[PDB]
């Protein structure tokens, strides 16, 4: 429900000399807090007893609202303290769960800053799938029922797995559910794709809305539990296991790739945006990821999108390959993105990225 | 057949206050014409429509030369372009091949960063084993043919392959044959060599000409697909799929050698630039890749070299650990060539980095 | 035996105004010898015939100390030398393996930087097993004999092996003895715990007694042969073979954890660092890793510990994702150190970092 | 005459991609070579033989546009290197004279930072002197003829001289007539005004119009020859001395005014700004400065303005006090132009900037 | 009246997390304000409507906290929001005058970086004298009485004059009478000291509690009116002129010492320190300032002192000649002031730095 004009009007009651930036403590907020810090802002941290030392010892929050719980920054308290401390929120990750998405396009009276509305293009995998279909991008063949798969492929609902036949999927159904890793419920919903093998790439972009131009500012490939660990043990040695792939996101590694495939890099990112606007205006504003699997026909394949700041942005707090190649600056997402702001303030344009 | 002072006298036409840095729009020219911007060169990038983006958006190249097809950067029309700009050329990966290998040993008369004749000496596997030979380099053992298969080794012709015994071999020899990523040619002059067991380091030196020194500037690990996408796979998995590796380089990961092997690291630098002297006058200029293996006697084997600048660079164009240790900056390899540009024009020795 | 007092009685016999840092050519020195030079020290190196280069080549040395092996550093002639030199001693690794414990701990001379007693605490598995457990660490279960296996386990004496039943066990034992890698002596002291299946950090802190503070540096994962081109061989392939994994430390791998997981990653440190009070007085002084690995119900469970500084820091020599969060600057652990060494020296507390 | 529409229309015609920085090389240029080179443009200098040693050796321009005198930058020749340079023309002092100002004003065909029209009202007293009057800032009280001055007065047409009286007045014009240094031509229309008796602040203003505000660069004080030369002769001398005072600037000198009367000084460049807008639209772009007196009432008086560059920014090419504080950099006025320059490329607002 | 433990138990009640840096926008406050953004703090400026223009041009305050008139700073209700927000008061010359000297001393409780005690010491001339004169420093010959005046003296009380006689004195002390500048009140109190003839240093220091040690940040030359500007008119002229010399503060001037007349630099900055501990404990805190002059003996007298930060600070707020030595950072002494709040903060050493 929430409308822009809505919250240009909280965003005007703003003191604009003391425009703040505000996160959650959690996710990608380390490099969104110390981004802000470095463009001049001064920062809001909220977090909650027990997870707050590390944007203490950090040093990268100037002020802290904690909560009880994650779950109170649905709360009008919280949001009339964010609204009296002139603060921007940078969502990501962690907000949109702790705060819930229903939450975030309605009911949080707090300016933020991309694309509100384009948040839940990402919590479903039918518009994401829309997006990046129609978008032009290559995504992993999708399957109705177990009994079209003819490849291999990963079945998605922690709880995923890899199957060869319509056999081997019941066959693994059934050992997730008589183990209490999945529910009935869960196994009919079951999303099977083509499992994609090639050379994992999570792509950084950032869309300026004041420079209309889409940005790389990095890459990195995930680092999956139990599943990364699973695949160091040595095959004769799996094979005398009994133990199931999990993908758990645990850390990032950073990452880059081949400088011919840029080219198809950047038209993915323009693709993906041009056609944000048409089907989410005004579209993907500012950072956004494309999780790709590269294919040995140098093809990139997305298997996920994010649509606000994602979790491997992390591999470059202190900047990386991609964003230094700018101004030769330790640049990381979260300083681009209160760039961003900064100089948007300064045009008085704030309105093309926030809402 | 090009002669340095055939080139010394063209360089000599050169408006020596207005030398600029050019090279081919793809491979490693990001960092290459970053680092000569931030050495004070003004960039020539060579492109072409489609391929031209990201070096628009990092806004590194200065002037762009368009042609219709990276194939034409052999005809006199950009080599002249090129002449008039002053441009000293980087070659690379990318060049020589859209060039063609013999036009730019005698038909590209443009300046070249590095040892034109040297060139020759990568592309072709047998002066390559030699130096590395010569050079008194481990090197996986050869293997003439199929029949003298007695481990397992790897066998290079993206169509390559691993085998455990001469039986293996042909059985997937054949495989690849009745899948058409074969032909019976390639077949024929497989090269067979020991599949050394261990860790990727592609690592970075540079000779410095003027210094008369060789540094380690960085190291990476290949990013291949799909057999990095294969591998991590579960072997049940694997097992359960009818699946060829593939090793098409895709990007490269970061890596920092155990620091007790930089003694060695550091004389196989040292010895391969030694013997490049005798074998190819002046020898190794610049940039060059020794790509290895360490296997677990912590014996570094190298499977590979380019002799020019690789790919792996593009790991540390913000810089990496090794290139930070010389002044604390944030070097890459293309500002670490700038310099020595740089640097040679300021002492009037061009002619020991250009031919 | 080594008093404290002792210490500071030739510490004070040391010029004040030409503090030096000085450590072993090897390990970790590069940024330790490099952090010193950033912090306005002149830094001393030890080093011998054949393994000096690369401290040649770094220009992070500025004075030499010769040996003829590196045995020769518990000598009273390099004591001597380094106490003249007015240098504090940066403890690492490879320092104590060719010093020897015994000589580190009551025949080394001069001042070094940490807590010397707790080196042992790291030395000894049943040490480091008393820490971790009281200090209230997730570790891997122990197994007192191989009857007691009854899941994965790995095996611990290069000649590490994997195992999932007692009758594995000496099936694998067995082969590692008839081939001379294992002797029965090794065989009979042989440790097994369990195999963990998760991600690799080794989570680098650094406790300031000066700040009284864990703080968190960086992170990396091991880069190991075989094990790690083991693993990146195909399964198909690898049943073909007679091959068995090694866990060579060979480099190591940039890494970031998720976030949210930061919150327990530094419970870990102050955990560890609050329980090595207790244990060993001061307890843990500067740089220590706990080498972890994260499993699928994002626990991270330690198989290791360093109470010195550990070889991954070399991961982020030029700095990385979280020492730039402090200051933006490219702190490597290494020049950390030197901070805490200068403060100390400035702020007249030279007592709470040395001994 | 020349249209903006018409230097809009020249403006399309250039790649935008290579955007290039030109100006004269002389009076202010080497930062506004040097600072456009930092915001990653390539420089173009306009210079002759035995002009351009400076821009040689300070590596601060990438192309020359050699002429045979300064005099030729009027020519269409010129124009048109410049035009198919892409270069976007930075207008100070000595090119307004050696290109001469109605040239400027309607024969040279090259885009130019900031508002051509302006430039007049910068090279006229009266207009000068109605903008300063109108905006509503002090200057110097103005004397129509000899017989008005009743206190110390200051007469321009070098040629400067000082009086307190009528006869002195003429004493002194007729001591400057028969030595030939003034003809009765320039005593005829000499200008008469008040002497401020007092500190000299030139302060260097930016406005711009992407962030509509008057941005405080820096400050410095005029090194003027023989005047400062010759109040460096002690007062007993002096009257043993035949000596007049003359007033031709020769440098600079780094000043800070006091932090208290930086309200009036920013006052200052907001009321001139704000009826240079009425008065000249679209009024002061960019760089322009206030050569004001301080008087013992804390009063500045401005006895002088410049509409463009002026070349006391000369005290502040590697930054100062002043335009350090926005971002902690070495900011110069050259560097906060080019700035401009990018930052309206960026966001399609050339047209805001350029005249 | 104000206590030291009726401070530190404002500051317990603090926010430790969360501490910022107040001072009042004036002054000195630019660098101040910046300094503490540099070094991570978030800055509170006390401004007023009118007056806060270049605080929020130069984006180096926060938050700011306005007065109606900045005498207001004295209110509970300031001293309120000040407590509210963690700030640490950094004291200076605008804020002394506004806040008044005894509400500094007793009524404004808000904790303040500095001796609060020995700003009285620097209020009167005095304690002044008696701190320069027991310090053992050179300071000009007072003279009692108009009759004692045996050379050139200079008389204070704007209305300052000069002197070589007795005669002289009451000649000028009723010029400055019949003209209202001077009430017979200040001429029978007119401090008459000895005129000093040489260069002006005014020297600024920075005792470190912390570091028990005095630095030398930097040095500037007074910019005063009209006297600067009377002095630069011709001797001829200046006869022709019936004006008296005024020594208004308007500005600031770089200027380095002698290197040989460092040592004695620091001897007067220890001697001062030294004795400021006995007279008025703790001493000395932080930024004080030795105004003096550089007599031809190469002897530096001190004519006047502060005891807090001194304006002349002014004129190296991007760092200068000695601020950079330390670290080769742009160095103001705002941010050395910041330093050393945070790093007390960092060793729970706020005693020996706030009061
Ligand atoms: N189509 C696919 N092919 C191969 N691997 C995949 C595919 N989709 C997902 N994966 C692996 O499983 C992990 C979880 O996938 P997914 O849940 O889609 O991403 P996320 O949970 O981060 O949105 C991915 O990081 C990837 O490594
Ligand atoms: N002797 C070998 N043992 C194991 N792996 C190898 C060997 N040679 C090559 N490879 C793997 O196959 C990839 C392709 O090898 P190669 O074609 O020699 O390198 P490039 O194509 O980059 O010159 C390498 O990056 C390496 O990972
Ligand atoms: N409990 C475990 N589970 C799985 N892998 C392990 C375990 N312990 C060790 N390893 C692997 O074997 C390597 C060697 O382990 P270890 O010898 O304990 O470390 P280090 O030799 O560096 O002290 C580790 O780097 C890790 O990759
Ligand atoms: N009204 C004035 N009172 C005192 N000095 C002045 C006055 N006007 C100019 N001067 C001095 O003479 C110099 C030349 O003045 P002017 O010619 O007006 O400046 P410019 O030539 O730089 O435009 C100035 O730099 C200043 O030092
Ligand atoms: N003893 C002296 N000899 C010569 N000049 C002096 C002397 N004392 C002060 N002055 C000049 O007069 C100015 C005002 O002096 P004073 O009022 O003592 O300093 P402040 O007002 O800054 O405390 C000084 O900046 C200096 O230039
Ligand atoms: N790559 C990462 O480090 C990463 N960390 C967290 N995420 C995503 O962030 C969401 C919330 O993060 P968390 O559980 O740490 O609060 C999860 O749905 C997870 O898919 C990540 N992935 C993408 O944002
Ligand atoms: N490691 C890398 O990122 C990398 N990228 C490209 N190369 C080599 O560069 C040559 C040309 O590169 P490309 O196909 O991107 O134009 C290829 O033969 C490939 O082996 C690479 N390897 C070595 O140069
Ligand atoms: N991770 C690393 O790069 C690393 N390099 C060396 N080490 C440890 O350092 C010790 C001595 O090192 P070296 O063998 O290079 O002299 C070994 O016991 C090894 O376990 C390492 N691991 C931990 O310190
Ligand atoms: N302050 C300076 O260094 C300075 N240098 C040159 N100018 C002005 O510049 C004009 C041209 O300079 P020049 O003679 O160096 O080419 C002159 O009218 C002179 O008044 C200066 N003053 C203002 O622009
Ligand atoms: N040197 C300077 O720039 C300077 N500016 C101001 N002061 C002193 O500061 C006090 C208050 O300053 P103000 O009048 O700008 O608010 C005055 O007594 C003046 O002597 C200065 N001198 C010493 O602090
Ligand atoms: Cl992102
Ligand atoms: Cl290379
Ligand atoms: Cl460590
Ligand atoms: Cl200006
Ligand atoms: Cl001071």
């Amino acid at each position: 429900m929430i409308s822009k004009d809505e919250i240009l009007e909280i965003f005007d009651k703003y003191n604009k000399d003391e425009i703040t930036i505000a996160t959650l403590g959690s996710h990608t907020s380390l490099h969104i807090l110390k981004g802000a810090k470095l463009e001049g802002f001064s920062t809001v941290c909220i977090t909650m007893k027990g997870r707050d030392v590390p944007y203490k010892r950090f040093k990268v929050a100037d002020k802290f609202i904690y909560v009880d719980n994650f779950s109170d920054i649905k709360n009008e308290e919280i949001q009339e303290k964010l609204r009296e401390l002139n603060s921007i929120v940078v969502p990501h990750g962690s907000f949109i769960a702790y705060c819930g998405l229903d939450n975030v396009e309605n009911s949080f009276l707090v300016p933020m800053f991309g694309n509100r509305r384009i948040l839940r293009w990402e919590s479903e995998r039918s518009l994401e799938g829309k997006l990046l279909r129609e978008a032009g991008l290559r995504v992993p063949k999708k399957y109705e029922s177990p009994e079209d798969i003819d490849g291999t492929v990963i079945v998605k609902f922690r709880g995923y797995f890899i199957a060869s036949s319509t056999e081997e999927f019941y066959k693994k159904a059934e050992d997730l559910k008589k183990r209490g890793i999945l529910t009935d419920e869960d196994i009919a919903n079951a999303h099977i794709e083509e499992y994609v093998v090639g050379t994992n790439f999570c792509i950084h972009y950032f869309y300026s809305p004041l420079k209309d131009e889409v940005e790389l500012l990095g890459m990195d490939k995930r680092y999956e539990s139990n599943i990364d660990g699973l695949v160091r043990i040595p095959a004769k040695d799996q094979l005398e296991m009994n133990i199931n792939p999990s993908y758990v996101i645990t850390g990032n590694i950073p990452v880059v790739i081949r400088e011919s495939l840029l080219p198809q890099v950047f038209e993915m990112g323009d693709k993906l945006v041009a056609k944000a606007k048409e089907l989410v205006p005004p579209g993907m504003i500012g950072p956004f990821c494309l999780q790709s699997l590269c294919n040995e026909n140098l093809e990139l394949v997305v298997f996920e999108m994010s649509a606000r700041v994602d979790g491997g942005t992390n591999s470059f707090m202190n900047g990386g390959p991609y964003s230094f190649l700018y101004n030769g600056e330790p640049l990381s997402m979260g300083q681009r993105i209160a760039r961003e702001i900064k100089m948007a303030l300064q045009l008085d344009m704030i309105d093309k990225i926030i809402s």
